[PDB]
Order: structure tokens, then sequence, then C-alpha cells
């Protein structure tokens, strides 16, 4: 299970949401063997005055937070991150300079999905 | 201490915010013995175009993120999650299919509350 | 690396965003020796009806979430929190009663920055 939040300037979301959505999901399919339908994304559309970051990232600075189950090795997580960079550059033509990713991890017993404790599925 | 974020489509928040607020808080009172006043909730109201998830969850798909102190056992956390499901179904008549929960945990030394380091209280 | 999210009522953000931005960043410079430019802040502007908390915090209740790399000692984290309280009180004249802070920690291998795996920098 992966829950994804994508924070960006409003205009970046307007223009790129669809392209980002597919790029991110393709990374998860490729790396983690997710089913095509298992896509869960929240785009957090910020007014620029509320999104403050260094001038060496462009108007298309994007922060991706992926909340996942614990357990993947550091090397597997690094590869996932590289694939997200790649897919976003290739499909969105946003430079890796403008993309930032953080993975958060929690044990399965911390999740409820479809009325079930996730450890029980 | 529990900080709760509730992400949903705008219309779901409009119609259900009050009912969800009470249902969630009642779960915390029941399970964790919280005082009635110790309710801290942020409803994150999303335009549907920014909230992308599978078609087997309805317009009332809700994601609840509960940030709490570390230490509760896996079994206690699972029970908490079940009580949230129950209370939301009973009080909101939203099906468990549409409810998703993730607990995040941090040590007390990671928190500041009312000007104090939380470990010191 | 520190990613900061600041949640507040809309009017609190309007009046205090600049003052909070400097106060928080100064705390990070002072405590963690951050460069002056390494400021990354997202202000999450909430309508009051969506921001529910006890009546003993004022209209200027602010929640600061700082996502950082793992490894700092509990004592170093507590000091950081105290400095944030101080700077916000001194520079914003918001009482510590109204300020809440939580630090989240993840290993470096969980981050992508400027196209790089953060552990590799
Ligand atoms: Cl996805
Ligand atoms: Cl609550
Ligand atoms: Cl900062």
């Amino acid at each position: 299970m992966s829950q994804v939040k994508i924070y960006a300037n409003e205009r970046t979301i307007i223009q790129y949401r669809e392209l980002l959505s597919h790029a991110i999901h393709q990374a998860l399919i490729e790396e983690l063997k997710y089913p095509v339908e298992k896509r869960f994304q929240r785009f957090i559309s910020l007014k620029p005055e509320n999104f403050i970051y260094p001038s060496d990232r462009s108007q298309h600075y994007i922060i991706i937070e992926l909340s996942m189950f614990a357990g993947r090795s550091p090397a597997t997580k690094k590869q996932l991150i590289q694939t997200l960079f790649r897919n976003i550059e290739e499909q969105c033509k946003i430079a890796p300079q403008d993309i930032e990713i953080t993975i958060f991890e929690t044990p399965k017993e911390n999740w409820g999905i479809r009325g079930k404790n996730a450890d029980e599925l």
C-alpha cells in the first residue's frame, strides 16, 4: 500500500497533475509490482505565497510524500526514488532539480483499509 | 496526545464534518481514555480533481491520519482502528469500504505542547 | 534537511506568515547550523470550520510539523523545540500556549533531493 501526497504550486498542479499522476503510478507498478488500479494520490495545491523554497528550484518545484508499509530495504527504497525521478523527467519534462521525494514508513498494524486491520489481509 | 488529519472531498467534509468529528473523538475517549476536550482535528478539504483513488471507494472516501506518541502495542492500535471504523459506520453511515486510517508514531521528545517539551509534562 | 509545514487559520497565516517564516528559519540556523537559504516551508491555510481544537488555544493556534533526517539526540531535539518556541514568542508575540510542534524523522535513504538519493550527497 502506498499513499501519495504531491505538493506544488497551483499552476503546476493545473498543468501537470495528469502527467505526474501517471508517472508516479508507473514507478510504483514497475518497482513494487503494484496493480494498475491501486493508485491513491492527493494533490495539495498551494498558492505561491504559502510555498516558500529556494530560488534554485523553479515554479515547478514538487514535493512527493509516499507513505508506505515498513520493511523495504534501503537499496530498494533508493531504486524506487530513482525511478520516480526518471519517470517524472521523461514524462513531465520537469528537471530532477525541481523534484523532491520523502518516503514515510509505518507497520501494517498502524493501518485500517476497507474496514480491516492491514496486518490481517 | 493525538493530532488528527481527515482528508476528504469538499462535499463530504461539508455534510459530514460534525458527525466525523464526534465519531473520531469518541473512539479516542473510549479506547485511550482521552478527556472529552482533548480534540485536535484538521479537515483537509480537497477538490475532487485533486483526490485520485480507485472507483471501488465512493465519493465519501475518507483518509484519517492520527499522529500519536510512540509506545502503544500493536494489538491496542488495531483495536483503536476497529473502534474508529465502528463509530464512523454507526454515526456517519459511511461504509468501512470508504474509510482508511493510518497511525503515525513519534517519541514524546519530538513534541512541543503549550511551550513545553512533551516528555517533561 | 528540514521540510516544514505550518498549519493555521487563514487569518493567522495572512498576518503572520512572514514573521513565522523568519522565526522558524532562524531557529534552524541557530540550532542546526543551517545555511540561511536552506528554507523550505509550506503554510497550510485552513478555514476555521476545518481547524477544530480546544478553546484554551486562541485564534492564533499554530501547528508546526518539521520532517528531518533521523539521528539527532533527544536532548538536541528538545533544545530545537525550545528555540522555536522562543523565537516565535519574541518575533511574532504569539504565546507558547498557542504553538505546537512535532518533529518527524526518516533515514536519508528515504529522500530524493535534486535528483539524488540523499544518503549519497
Ligand atoms: Cl500512485
Ligand atoms: Cl479527536
Ligand atoms: Cl525553515
